[PDB]
């Protein structure tokens, strides 16, 4: 007699003009809720992938896919995550170790890898998709 879960879907828009991979949360409550078997913290939420920066040329997050983000789970190289850059804008990428260096790597080679040091902090771990 297990249980299923449903988390809020949060909206976000392109942060800049020529950087679609950079997002910003929109003002407003959640209007949509998506279910999953994935047990997560009460801070967890979904984000709709909008674009192809995470679409591979076999893990791949095509445009339109929903991803479950849990701010309460620890992230390490190898995990996919949401990272805040600058303090207000965020991006969805794989956290990796490039020759010992920590970078955010989009799955679509067309987008640049970004260092995660000072103006970079992890928002949450991606733990599921729909
Ligand atoms: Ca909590
Ligand atoms: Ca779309
Ligand atoms: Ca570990
Ligand atoms: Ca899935």
């Amino acid at each position: 007699g297990s249980h299923m879960y449903e988390y809020p879907v949060f909206s976000h828009v392109q942060a800049g003009m020529f950087s679609p991979e950079l997002r910003t949360f929109t003002k407003g409550d959640a209007e949509r809720w998506v279910s999953t078997t994935k047990k997560a913290s009460d801070s967890a939420f979904w984000l709709e992938v909008e674009g192809n920066s995470m679409t591979t040329p076999k893990t791949s997050f095509p445009d339109g896919m929903l991803i479950l983000v849990d701010p309460e789970q620890a992230v390490e190289p190898g995990d996919f995550c949401i990272a805040r850059l600058g303090g207000d804008e965020f991006t969805f990428a794989k956290l990796i170790r490039d020759s010992g260096q920590v970078f955010l790597q989009p799955l679509n080679p067309q987008y640049p890898m970004i260092p995660c040091n000072e103006s970079c902090s992890v928002v949450g771990k991606v733990i599921a998709s729909q």
